[PDB]
């Protein structure tokens, strides 16, 4: 009964190669509009790469990530390039290797443990507010500012008091390593990393610098409510059935927490603020809520308990992640033949599900380009399929850092909203690109007007 997937319209020789280089996100949206919810992207010339399938329905995303998750593995080439760059930690590992890591790391990400990091988030957000009050011109570029803030937040939680000493190195090296692996990962032709090309030599130096830094911090904590940092918790990980992580395993988990938690949260934070800067009525609503909860400009630090008291900001962040999903595609590889929405996905095919497309699917989202936090009332959520929204994925390999990201984002943004008015400036439309991560192709310019002189004793 299963139909052949339609080939997305492209170049007669080169298939979708030029369209995916120039504008992948528009290409994905066109693919759904013209060809349906299960499609295939063809490369050219023939033989360069097998056809890549895509699944855009909420039902199909649930099937691939959850219902039939065992048939859709992390066997894409780009996963192997990530393993080669950061080790085979929680995001890339599979089978028994993954089950050991999950048993050892899931305890570190209980709601209560993650909540204990609220003061680190609050403190870093107060530090950013102090920095912004200090800008003579009152102007920022939100992509860059949130890239820096999000790394400081995840660094504080991983390394505590040692965040400041290691920040510069991670800030400079981590992005270069990710670019090398993901660009290698998506390229149909690549060199062995053993070739001494300039790019391989540059990558090997960067990897060596970052590995030595991580190894030193980890070895320092190997001697080991609680404000304990996450590497200390990783060093302490263990149970009656699984012994502790070794040095190689500790390094691979520290690197994946940084990689998986830095730019993802940064993108959500930047665009939430940019959207509020372009939508004053929604900004007024979040300000009124933050002022009620924290007692206005110059008021108190937010706490973990305040998450339940900031529902509107929480809806704002969900809507920002609907429109600007940090993982716009999620890749898998089919083991055996499958059928999604009456369409065949053959054994061995690479495929992707797409928060980008599903978050804009007209079947689930009226006026899908419109920014509307009220889409995330409990009632509005019940009126759409479960996987209409899935920026953190879903099922057995869903983001372990979802709640942490929301603690960082809700508490961090509440401080900034308590302390600044945001005014968009310049070109307010931000062009986007994408690989497996969302790419800002323009600035999110913003004027930040202080609401107070900052903290004052009482
Ligand atoms: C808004 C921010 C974030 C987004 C959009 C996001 C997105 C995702 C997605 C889509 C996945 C699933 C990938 C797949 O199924 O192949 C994932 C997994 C993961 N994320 Fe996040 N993430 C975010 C924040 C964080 C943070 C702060 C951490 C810090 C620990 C983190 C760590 C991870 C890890 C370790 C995994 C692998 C989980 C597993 O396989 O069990 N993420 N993330
Ligand atoms: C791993 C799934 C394949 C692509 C989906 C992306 C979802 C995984 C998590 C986060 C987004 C990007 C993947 C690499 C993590 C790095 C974080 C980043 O810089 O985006």
């Amino acid at each position: 009964g299963a139909a052949q997937a339609p080939i997305v319209a492209g170049h007669p020789l080169l298939g979708s190669m030029n369209d995916l280089l120039n504008d992948p996100l528009a290409t994905y949206l066109r693919a759904r509009r013209d060809h349906g919810d299960v499609v295939r992207f063809r490369a050219g010339p023939p033989g360069l790469r097998a056809d890549i399938y895509a699944v855009f329905s909420a039902e199909g995303a649930q099937q691939v990530l959850a219902t039939e998750s065992g048939n859709f593995r992390k066997d894409n080439v780009f996963y192997g390039e990530l393993r080669d760059s950061v080790g085979n930690g929680l995001l890339t590992s599979q089978d028994a290797t993954y089950l050991r890591q999950r048993r050892l790391v899931q305890p570190l990400f209980t709601r209560r443990r993650v909540d204990g990091y609220a003061g680190q988030v609050a403190d870093e957000a107060a530090g950013l507010a102090e920095a912004w009050r200090g800008i003579p011109g009152g102007g920022v570029e939100l992509v860059g500012e949130m890239h820096r803030f999000a790394l400081r937040v995840v660094g504080r939680i991983l390394f505590g008091t040692d965040m400041e000493t290691t920040f510069e190195v991670i800030e400079r090296t981590l992005p270069l390593l990710q670019e090398y692996a993901l660009k290698r990962g998506l390229a149909p032709v690549r060199t062995p990393r053993t070739w001494p090309t300039p790019a391989n030599r540059r990558a090997a130096r960067t990897q060596a610098e970052l590995f030595a830094l991580c190894d030193g911090i980890i070895d320092s904590r190997r001697n080991r409510e609680s404000g304990e940092d996450l590497v200390t918790l990783l060093v302490r990980a263990g149970n009656a059935e699984d012994g502790s992580l070794d040095a190689a395993e500790l390094r691979e988990q520290v690197l994946i927490f940084l990689l998986a938690g830095h730019e993802t949260t940064a993108t959500a934070l930047a665009f939430a603020l940019h959207l509020l800067a372009r939508h004053p009525e929604q900004q007024r609503r979040v300000r009124d809520e933050a002022d009620r909860v924290l007692g206005g400009p110059g008021g108190r630090a937010p706490t973990a308990a305040d998450m339940e008291a900031l529902p509107y900001l929480t809806m704002v962040l969900k809507e920002a992640m609907r429109l600007y999903p940090s993982a716009p595609v999620i890749g898998r590889r089919a083991v055996a033949d499958a059928e999604v929405d009456g369409v065949r996905i053959p054994a061995g095919a690479d495929l992707f599900v797409s928060p980008w497309v599903t978050h804009r699917h007209p079947d689930y989202w009226p006026d899908p380009e419109r920014f509307d936090p009220e889409r995330f009332t409990p009632e509005a959520e019940a009126g759409r399929p479960r996987y209409a929204w899935f920026p953190f994925g879903g099922g057995p390999r869903a983001c372990i850092g979802q709640h942490l990201s929301m603690l960082e984002s809700v508490l961090g943004l509440a401080v900034l909203i308590r302390e600044f008015e945001f005014e968009a400036v310049g070109e307010e439309e931000v062009p986007l690109g994408a690989g497996i991560t969302l790419l800002a192709k323009g600035p999110a310019r913003c004027r930040v007007i202080p609401r107070s002189s900052g903290p004052r004793s009482s």
